[PDB]
């Protein structure tokens, strides 16, 4: 079990940091065929739910990182229709709307742009794109509660809820 | 000169990617005994002046680059009073005031977690702070029209500026 490995990477503390996580997902075998996640991928993964600020994450938010991680490796399968074990921009632009996320061309050229690797979007990339896509708009959200799609922040805000992820 | 190495390493087009500018910084001794910039720095780097969003870095953005990572050593030595080869969170806070930006103790704070290790700042994830600090501040000052610290932001425009870093 993913929660046995879970466990077994814990430490004294019982929660995960970057490092820990990495080993634990990696023997999880949720990449399957694909690399195993970067120490970077897995440092947003727990910045994305790090609640307390801590850099470690427990043991039920692991839980819902592990969802939110089968249901991105569910998407990525569904929308590499040509198999490569990459996702291009047609087959990402999916993914976002499967993940429910309504953006412009431009966003979704820099989106691309920003995390292909000598042309292409690996899986690890891919996740660290989804993970990064749920941070910010966690962010946002709290400063948007009618969702209208607009928010104001002061700067010291903005800086503090980006320079976290 | 500096600009020998990024003519050694560029692609056919006269631009380099994240590792050829990697490979370009760490031939120009920016570094002196310090470590060599880690992919991801490099990649930010990039992108924070990614200004035709090609994803590489052109001449004239390479020599923009150049004067900021002299600005931002000169700062380090400057700021790293122990002479520990790294920034501690005092230390920081003297850096980010001589970038000329203006953040909280609470925002500090969050700086610091996010970059350091065991307390203490490395020469790589110092510049990356610097390259994210500059890039989300010239993002937000943009739509800052009044210029009172406060802005208002449409939900792609928001998730376009902060995941292009
Ligand atoms: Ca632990
Ligand atoms: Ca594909
Ligand atoms: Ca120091």
């Amino acid at each position: 079990s993913v929660y046995t490995y879970f466990s077994a990477v814990a430490g004294q503390d019982g929660e995960v940091d970057a490092e820990e996580l990495q080993r634990c997902l990696t023997q999880s075998g949720i990449n399957g065929t694909y690399s195993p996640f970067s120490l970077e991928t897995c440092r947003i993964m727990i910045a994305m739910l790090d609640r307390d600020h801590t850099g470690k994450m427990g043991f039920n938010a692991f839980k819902e990182l592990w969802a939110a991680l089968n249901a991105w490796k569910e998407n990525f399968m569904t929308v590499d229709q040509d198999g490569s074990g990459t996702v291009e921009h047609h087959e990402l632009r999916q993914a976002i709307g499967l993940m429910g996320y309504r953006l412009s061309p431009q966003t979704l050229t820099t989106i691309v742009k920003r995390y292909s690797k000598n042309g292409r979007i690996f899986f690890d990339d891919y996740v660290a794109c989804c993970v990064k896509l749920r941070a910010l708009t966690d962010f946002f959200r709290k400063r948007d509660h009618l969702q209208q799609g607009s928010a104001n922040f002061i700067y010291d805000d903005f800086l503090q809820g980006t320079m976290a992820i």
